[PDB]
């Protein structure tokens, strides 16, 4: 190999996390091997004794990679061979190629990570679970096209960043029964003509069953492309939420007081959302990550092509960013103080209870429309004279409609705006209560679906 | 309104194609507003026989968007008014939105795209298989890096085009779980003061549940970007298969031959005939795989709730949906279309001594150690070759020297018919195998097919 | 051609926009082919009597694609050939590919486009400036993490989205040198055996060169790639302006009061007033940065020459123009159309002690280390600051007026 | 802050390579800061001393970050306050942020990098160009589709690889342009009080001009994002090299073989030969797409002035760029090192008829109408020689391609140079 060639080809310094998973890998291979018939016993338990003392050597650092080794696989048949002799070290390469090792070992990895990951999210629900648990009466104004749209309680808004997360735990749950099948068997591409058995080690490293295609377990990337959307899509909606704590904590708002572990200044005295603004950003960066991983897995002629050691870094880079923002998240989240006094005296700014004054018109039997037409000239009535729509007159109120009556005064306020509004998946804390039930539920329903 | 504001606004030129649904939706909403005591029987009846009315106009194309109409809601409320007059129809509005409405409409509009970009798959499933099915003993070189490796079935080659794509079917199996949650009800975003019923309209409408949050329902776009990961991943796993068909046509190869029917000619050159399906095909995955980032970048920091900006979800959603409605039959067209030249796949299976890999595990049966194995198989790989000749035709005397455990029997395996037969693991390439592989293929898709009618 | 076939390699439905420059450089190559002698004037001049007909009935809406034509390129040889003849009309095709052909035509309409996404470019920057100009000393509180930062000046403010489009015009310049390489006269790939002349019919079609490499002229895309990324910058450039409005929109700002005209409302709550073209040109940069995205991807891993995946250059680049063409001008609207809240920002300004910085930096001029009356004001902190770029009024008029030249001289170059 | 807070703010893992960078900066800040009085000539000796120091311990590594560093400029603060003391190491803060700085530091870091890659973008544009040369008349069939069209030479089909690169080493100097401004002295966002110099700093530091607006040049990206598309471009452009010699390879085409320092193997097939580096340039412009549209996602709806999001400009491309730095090089050595199999293109460059164009292409001179046309040029030989003209694969055209390719190179070379 030429100097370009090695600095290229070189995958050691990505690929090492990989190192204890192929040494157990390899452990169950070695058994696979004796129980064909094509070690004898000593010749198992030697190759047995030396991974052990080769996954303890490098568990602490004692064994790592030469700058001399291509990948995690080279390094480690360089330490096996130093551990018991290169004849009996060399053995263990019989009936399967790298090709279907690095897929395997890149399975076995992802798994756990999309736990870890998981882990992760139901923090991030917890953490706004608990905010919207212990703010179940503070009004806000409810937005869409960040306008004053309609009253909602703080805790319905919270939630609804909890229930996306949700789906992408479910979406986990989806992804690792794809990702739980064994190329372990396959070799290069086409299995192997001695007598090994894909299932039994398919079992041994803990996937639920075998390929049923050698060509196609060892070629196609679809498991980590689908891993990179749901990270993709994990990281999208973190964004959702920074934004919002971004502009919630601005001195315009005022929603928010950041708390100053949670929080940085400058090189004078500023408190800035800086964990937000890094989820932000950083929901571009996944993006990327999977955009380029797609771009990356097309055209790909069957079967392996070097081209698909690129699924790795992006994932990598995909698990260990959503590794450090959702403990941060969830630590800002519940970390946040909410100034419900500010958020109320917004809520009905705007005459966002217009729309209950045009619903009340309905519940009397005025058209939509004309009762639309009527909530606006009380909009200005009221606004041309400085008041709320429940201080206009009866007189000014007989104006705009017959129908309107001193009556439709006991519907207009946030209270009873709020609470007014009780179907499935209304901001009525009756509603908002059962919901945060659910969560717990789902929550925990999804949890034990991962541990199986 | 301005010009400038009112073109950008107009969205009629691609959300036309939700006005079924929309007026769908208007009676199922009709009977939810009766049942909570805001219409008369009659107002009932004059509705649902005006959205009957428009209904019928809509589909035969005697309706359709005027200039005037911002999106398919202000088209449909028109002529809805029209229909009824503007007492009657405005009170379709009470307790809903365009944010709901839109959200509802898009989720009813993909649930039924995707069971046609199924039907799709399942065809160029269909087409893999069958071919596979029709040729279960041609041999080939299977390729790593595009490099000959080890001899494989061409039918076992095929057959892994079709596992990706059934992984897809699943994806969208699992996709439609979460696209089965209405969002009516919600109206703007917070819900209604009027006394709905959102688990009625969405058992209505074909919904498994209403939603549980209004203001989610009514942002959140999730779904969109779901749907378009699993175009993507279909293009892309179609452009794998189309890779391999332009690579296999090349007179080099010469591995199929097109039929004139699923192929193209020259504007300049008489004689050309190319893979153009599998160029599209190709071409299109980079085309649906921007998408999907493009997408995802709109769904990037979007404060809660609804935003304008939403909009933009159905355009590249429904360009990937009408892009594999093209492109799936087409490639398994294609793909049926195939002739196979399998005496040109089996004189270059062997070539460049793909059978080492069977001598070396030979050795590995007799005891050597693989590391041995290997290069006494490489050296054997030389021996032959400075004499070009295959690998049997090494002489005993040629054989031993190479190594003493190195026998004539050895000999009895160096063929491509016996190292393809030899794979009988699940998964490998011998022919018992792969019939059990299409079995397998066989009844998933027709498992996934039954959970998708549900 | 199966059925299948025919609807998938069908492209009439969007090249048709093609068609007037497919005319224009068929009556070039009759002039190449005729100057070769490969045609006599007789067949010439009913050639360019039949490419003038169809062309004027192209244009009039009477001469269309049908179904069973496949492309542009087909439907209007069909069209030559009912004017002039099955014969007459058969001798344009030599010499000439689908693939120099559709390469070139391309070219030509991309350099259309991108001059009239640079008028609307300029557009924007104008309805900028004009705001700036007409609030020339209004002082905000200026922002970072949109945390109350420093007092600047909103001219200040607004023109910082000025230069970032001043620089996307920079780019359409640099993009239009690489685009004008006519790749005409290269056919298939190879170029003609046939007495062609690229120089001539490049000149002729108002490029400034011909291709030196024919391979290269009818297989490389990376024009269209600029071309995807320039616009999507151009979208991202006004995606960050269209943050700043929608927030500085809402009630909790009131920075700013959205224009009757230019906000669009609600079904039901009436009073609405949202500000849907900032928040679609939001929205629509991410669709823009999906089609560069899917360009490259399209590209990558191409076999030379030709291959019919470049046919996907087309589309993505279309809509990308097709969308700045709507969005640029509803934004410089948008933007001429703001009321400022002066009052209400001036309020702010101080809100925060962001005039502590001026305190600590009055420190350094009297002595003291970075540790830490007549600047404990907006009006001289702000004046303070009269170094290059900074936001003292001083330099913001001098700074309005170098965004007049440097749009004018951008503006010179692409009219060459 | 929380141990969670510090782990996700942490920027010394990828940013300390601003370090020397930072360093020269501050180098000329310290002089900024002197010619308007706000130091003495003790203190600013002091400084720039301990900004020598510094430099040296850096350069050879005695000096790197702590675990406890938040990034580069910390770090560098730090260990500034331990060599001249806290009080004098705090002078030089003054009329600066993190915010024009990082800015700063980034495009000198940038204009190096693109730099860097243009001499591998050359490297690969002299391989190809040496393998023309090496196979001036060398013949092959031309293809479209994959599909033999028409027979052209090797060295017109290689040169095509080489246009591309030229153009992206155009789209470098472009960019180069805009890279070139300074947002030093224009602060947090506002520009600063103290009576600073952008236009003299920008001098010191090798721009050639100092920004227009502190706003803008502080929270503007479109720089960042202009590299990365070339950088994808370029990729790109690799990748459709990299196809071809993949497809070339193999044993069907037999148009290469293989070097075996230019190769690599199998652990378990002994005959094998593969082109892994012209596969890695394949999968890694799929990489640095990613990295360009994920930028630009980033960068999408930012609100002005500059927002700690800004720092995600940096990472995806340090490693664009770290990948074309691995990528360049090894694919001028692939080229080079490559053997044309000749004999074997030869034959088949009639194979197909691919000399039917030729065919009808004669009878049109004979004044037959073409669309009714589908042995002087019924040869390869003849077929090539007579497309003469501008562009095309005539040999005395290529030989004229070929010396303009090496002066548009030179002449793009000199450029950079300035
Ligand atoms: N080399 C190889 N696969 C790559 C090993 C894993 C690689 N580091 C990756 O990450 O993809 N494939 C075999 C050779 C082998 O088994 O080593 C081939 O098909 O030629
Ligand atoms: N107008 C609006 N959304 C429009 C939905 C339809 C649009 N084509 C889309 O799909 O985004 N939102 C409401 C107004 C309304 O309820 O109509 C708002 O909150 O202001
Ligand atoms: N399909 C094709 N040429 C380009 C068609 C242009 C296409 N419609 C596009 O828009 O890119 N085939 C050429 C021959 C030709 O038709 O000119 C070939 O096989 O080399
Ligand atoms: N306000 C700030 N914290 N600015 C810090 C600038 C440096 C930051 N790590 C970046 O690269 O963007
Ligand atoms: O620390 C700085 O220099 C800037 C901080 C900020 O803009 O908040």
């Amino acid at each position: 190999p030429s100097d370009a060639l090695a600095a290229l080809s070189k995958s050691t310094h990505f690929d090492w996390v990989l190192a204890p998973y192929d040494l157990t890998a390899s452990r169950a291979h070695t058994m696979v091997l004796f129980r064909a018939g094509l070690l004898t016993e000593e010749q198992r338990d030697g190759l047995l004794a030396g991974l052990d003392s080769l996954a303890q050597d490098v568990a602490d650092g004692s064994f790592g990679p030469l700058v001399t080794d291509e990948d995690v696989h080279a390094a480690l048949e360089r330490g096996l061979i130093d551990r018991v002799g290169p004849d009996l070290g060399g053995r263990l390469r019989a009936g399967r190629s790298r090709n279907d090792q690095v897929a395997a070992l890149f399975r076995m990895w992802l798994r756990d990570a999309v736990r870890r990951v998981a882990t992760g999210v139901l923090d991030v629900v917890g953490a706004l679970a608990e905010q919207a648990a212990a703010h179940p009466s503070a009004i806000m104004p409810g937005k869409t096209h960040l306008q004053s749209a309609q009253p909602i309680l703080l805790a319905h808004h919270l939630l609804a960043h909890a229930h996306p997360l949700l789906r992408d735990l479910d979406r986990i749950v989806d992804f690792d029964k794809r990702a739980a099948v064994s190329p372990y068997g396959s070799g290069a591409l086409a299995g192997s003509s001695l007598g090994l058995d894909p299932d039994a080690i398919a079992a041994d490293l803990g996937f639920s069953a075998a390929a049923d295609n050698s060509v196609d377990a060892t070629a196609a990337r679809d498991f980590a492309a689908e891993a990179a959307f749901v990270f993709a899509m994990i990281a999208v909606d973190l964004s959702r939420l920074a934004e919002d704590i971004i502009v919630w904590s601005s001195t315009e708002f005022g929603y928010v007081t950041l708390h100053d572990s949670w929080s940085t200044g400058s090189s004078p005295q500023k408190k800035n959302p800086d964990i937000a603004e890094l989820a932000r950003g950083k929901s571009g960066r996944l993006i990327g990550n999977l955009a380029g991983l797609l771009a990356t897995l097309k055209a790909q002629p069957l079967a392996y092509n070097r081209d698909l050691q690129e699924d790795k870094e992006p994932v990598f880079d995909s698990v260990a960013q959503l590794e450090l923002l959702l403990p941060a998240m969830a630590g800002l989240v519940a970390s946040l103080t909410f100034n419900v006094q500010r958020m109320a005296e917004l809520a009905p700014a705007g005459y966002t209870l217009a729309t209950d004054l045009a619903e009340w018109l309905v519940r009397q039997g005025v058209p939509f429309r004309s009762a639309h037409e009527a909530a606006g000239a009380a909009v200005r009535a009221a606004e041309q004279r400085g008041v709320g729509l429940q201080e206009l007159t009866d007189d000014e109120l007989a104006a705009i409609s017959p129908e309107l009556t001193p009556q439709v005064r006991e519907v207009l306020t946030i209270e009873g705006s709020v609470s007014a509004r009780d179907c499935r998946g209304g901001t009525a804390p009756g509603r908002v209560a059962e919901q945060l039930n659910a969560i717990g539920e789902a929550a925990e329903r999804l949890r034990r679906q991962l541990v199986r």
